[PDB]
């Protein structure tokens, strides 16, 4: 575990993370995809061997000795608000189980279902709160990656609000 388990946020490409493993915002089919998923495919393409997994789950595949945890959030274009919320919570719970199993001291994680799976809504608070519900009981250092300056400020404020 980390000596003083923490949450942090950085505004940069998660493919350039400084953590012991990465969470991919995957599609269920293990396809290269776009956004975070395409960056992850370019950096760790070996991790997409048999990475297909259903919505609400996470599947880890090693790239060398570096673990890539493929976490499949719901596409809110297809799910109801109610069912989508349940599957988004479940995907983060499966990430917490994998991070624990791997014995890593740190993990890089994007906000699931906030980009092309958002169904055109702002889901920063929804997705971040499900991330906290899952990861709070883990002792890995968690580093959240985002691309937008306003999102960085809101995620940083939400972390600091608990501290
Ligand atoms: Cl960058
Ligand atoms: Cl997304
Ligand atoms: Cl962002």
């Amino acid at each position: 575990g980390a000596m003083a388990p923490s949450y942090r946020v950085k505004r940069m490409d998660i493919a350039k993370n400084d953590e012991e493993c990465v969470v991919n915002a995957a599609n269920p089919r293990g396809l290269p995809g776009d956004g975070v998923c395409k960056a992850v495919y370019k950096k760790w393409p070996e991790s997409f061997k048999n990475s297909a997994t259903p919505v609400g789950t996470a599947k880890t595949v090693m790239c060398g000795t570096y673990p890539v945890i493929h976490a499949v959030g719901p596409n809110f274009s297809n799910y109801t608000e109610s069912e989508g919320d349940r599957e988004l919570a479940a995907a983060y719970r499966e990430v917490a189980k994998e991070v624990t199993r791997l014995g890593v001291n740190s993990v890089a994680i994007p906000l699931l279902s906030t980009g092309v799976y958002s169904g055109g809504k702002d889901r920063l608070t929804q997705s971040l709160n499900h991330l906290f519900t899952a990861m709070d009981s883990t002792d890995a250092d968690v580093v959240i990656y985002c691309r937008d300056k306003e999102w960085e400020k809101k995620i940083s404020e939400a972390i600091q609000m608990r501290t």
